[PDB]
């Protein structure tokens, strides 16, 4: 990977463009057949509510899955950053 | 393709998001090794100047090449639409 680094670059870029994301802290992506399954942690504003942070995570899931068709599973969690 | 239809979808989407593009009229993409070479026609406003249309074409080239790393050659021309 090769194939995978270009997919990981697209995942990070997609995520970082979602309102309220303060960087991708962690991303692990793996092939399951031809499909990608991935697990991500994003940074968020410490003073966002838990509800808002969950909304940002959901918006990242939608953006990333929408942009990268091969992704068939994506978990997104959040940590306070900056 | 398989591989290629997903690349063509990304090309069209990238192009259509550039200011002043009125649809992708034509796209031919081919693999040269692992690289993509492509030829595209976009629609533009008939009342744009030739200079403006050339600027839109150049902006499409930049956007598409920037978004799809495997593309190593992209020609973009314009036709009046709508
Ligand atoms: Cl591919």
């Amino acid at each position: 990977g090769s194939h995978m680094e270009a997919v990981q670059n697209r995942i990070v870029e997609a995520a970082e463009r979602v309102p309220g994301v303060r960087g991708v802290i962690h991303l692990r992506a793996r092939y399951v057949g031809q499909d990608i399954w991935a697990d991500m942690i994003i940074g968020v504003d410490p003073e966002n509510t838990v509800e808002q942070a969950e909304e940002i995570c959901e918006a990242v899931q939608a953006a990333v899955c929408g942009k990268i068709r091969r992704i068939e599973s994506l978990h997104v969690s959040a940590e306070a950053r900056e």
